[PDB]
């Protein structure tokens, strides 16, 4: 038993991380088959970043302006292509460590593992969520860009995130592996509004089932509610509305514990109204929303 | 910027994980060179676990009663030895993925990465601390035993932990890689008292520095204090006393921020006395103690 913020094992992704250099700019790239993927802003001089014309800037680059190091081995870049906000660098070598992989675009509320890298070297692995406003609360310093987020489905790495930017508020923004930003964000150093960040209500409920499974039950009350009563209270507290799809997703946890979703909604309504009164749930003094119902089922069934 | 509970990349340790089977009992093993390391309780039937005589049970086993699977490859066991609470199985094949490695015994308050495994397969990586009472707040299910904890110093993997036990209180106990238990625990299904779990004061201070670096300053107060004033208050709140070694170790963070250790001690004293009043620090509604000063330096400098 016990419950922790758990990342997927990072090994299959470590063997894909290379260093991409263009003039001063050194950041991380993802080496799958004979293609290296990185942020297209590797081609920007800090001055460009104000208002970059990425076509005009890329046009003035040759294959040879791009330095790719895989450990100590140099990869010959034999092609440079722009797909939305990512650079695709064709290389002379297929990566022999390439795992089975897909590119996915994840939805708000979904979690992924981030392999935080600097100079194409892995430093750290942490789990986080796509926030409803399509930001992530990550840990990223200078050189971290091109760090990827991924899920693992047995043998298949599903890449969902590539890190491009921090907003002045200290939260993070990036793209799927086809170079489309999550959220209304652009790869430009100008004022960008995130949106009001709401709580992921379905995830809070899954974490409350996590809590009951680990013997933390003090917040289980007598009452019940409706999807409509609950949502009317939830919106007051900047919580995402709960839909029937959310209730059906919470089904297995409901069945395991013998607590109906709408009884757990009734308990969460209390916690929002009356507060936690200084009691912790699974060692946290606040309601946690960065665990999906799959994340909870993984870690209370032990999927490998 | 940003700040997360971050595990080391798990790749080098994934390459060492094997499944060990003895009669019914299946659990995880660590394969370094031509030796497999696992919990000695692999030889116990659930009935034995009440009061096991490990000599009498081991005596009745031969090299061929031991099935080691490394993915699909069966390893031929050519020798079996007991060192404290671990089995050493001599195998015909040195592990070609053996990294540079040490066995270290960590101190209370130090952090490590856990690679949670089932049937010799990696499922997840999370960071935690050796509690002052020599327990860990982990996530382990049935089959998790032989899962290891490690630190990584560039290319060298320092193994510090092998999981053996959950206590009835839902916290965890295990050994160093020479099979010595952390704390007063034995590998038996009998009543074992953990000890009073205190807060790791040096880690709380490092985390407060982490907070100031990330723009979270609201708790920086007017006062100062002495090592003795602070410690006198710290003991009242079940915090570990702060020593000169702790002040010296907090030096880099002190220098970075221009905030002297005893000024941060003075701030922490207030938080203990007044409580947190419902505000958060780095997204937590309580004082976090599972980040060392090295962990904070790692993540506010980006060591790779
Ligand atoms: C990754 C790239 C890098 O380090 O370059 C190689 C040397 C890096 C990661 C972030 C910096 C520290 N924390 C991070 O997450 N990203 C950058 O270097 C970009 C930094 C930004 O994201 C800036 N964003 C803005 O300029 C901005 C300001 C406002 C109001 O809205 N957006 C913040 C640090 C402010 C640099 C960059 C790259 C590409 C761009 F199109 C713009 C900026
Ligand atoms: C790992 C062993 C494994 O993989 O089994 C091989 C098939 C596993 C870890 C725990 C299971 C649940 N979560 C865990 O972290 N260990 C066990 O299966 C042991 C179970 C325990 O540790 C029990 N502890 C006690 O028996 C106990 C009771 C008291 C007062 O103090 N300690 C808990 C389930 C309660 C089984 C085991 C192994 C070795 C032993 F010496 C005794 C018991």
């Amino acid at each position: 038993s016990g419950f922790r913020k758990m990342a997927f094992p990072s090994g299959k992704v470590e063997g894909c991380m290379v260093q991409v250099t263009c003039g001063t700019t050194t950041l991380n790239g993802l080496w799958l088959d004979d293609v290296v993927y990185c942020p297209r802003h590797v081609i920007c001089t800090s001055e460009d970043m104000l208002n970059p014309n990425y076509e005009d800037l890329l046009i003035r680059k040759s294959n040879h302006n791009f330095l790719v190091q895989a450990g100590n081995v140099q990869l010959r870049v034999i092609g440079h292509s722009m797909q939305n906000c990512v650079l695709k660098l064709k290389v002379d070598t297929a990566n022999p460590k390439t795992p089975k992989y897909k590119f996915v675009r994840i939805q708000p509320g979904q979690t992924f593992s981030v392999l935080a890298c600097y100079n194409g070297s892995p430093s750290g692995v942490y789990q986080c969520a796509m926030r409803p406003n399509f930001t992530i609360k990550g840990s990223f310093l200078n050189g971290s860009c091109g760090s990827v987020g991924f899920n693992i489905d047995y043998d298949c790495v599903s890449f969902c995130y590539m890190h491009h930017m921090e907003l002045p508020t200290g939260v993070h923004a990036g793209t799927d592996l086809e170079g489309n930003f999550y959220g209304p964000f652009v790869d430009r150093q100008t004022a960008q509004a995130a949106g009001t960040d709401t709580t992921i209500t379905v995830n809070v409920l899954a974490w409350l089932y996590a809590a009951v499974i680990n013997g933390d039950r003090w917040f289980l009350n007598r009452f019940t509610t409706t999807l409509n009563d609950f949502n009317l209270v939830a919106m007051k507290y900047n919580y995402e509305p709960l839909t029937q799809d959310h209730v059906d997703i919470l089904g297995p946890l409901s069945a395991q514990t013998g607590i109906a979703v709408l009884d757990m909604c009734a308990s969460l309504k209390e916690l929002l109204q009356n507060g936690m009164n200084g009691r912790t749930i699974l060692g946290s003094a606040l309601l946690e929303d960065e665990f999906t119902p799959f994340d909870v089922v993984r870690q209370c069934s032990g999927v490998t």
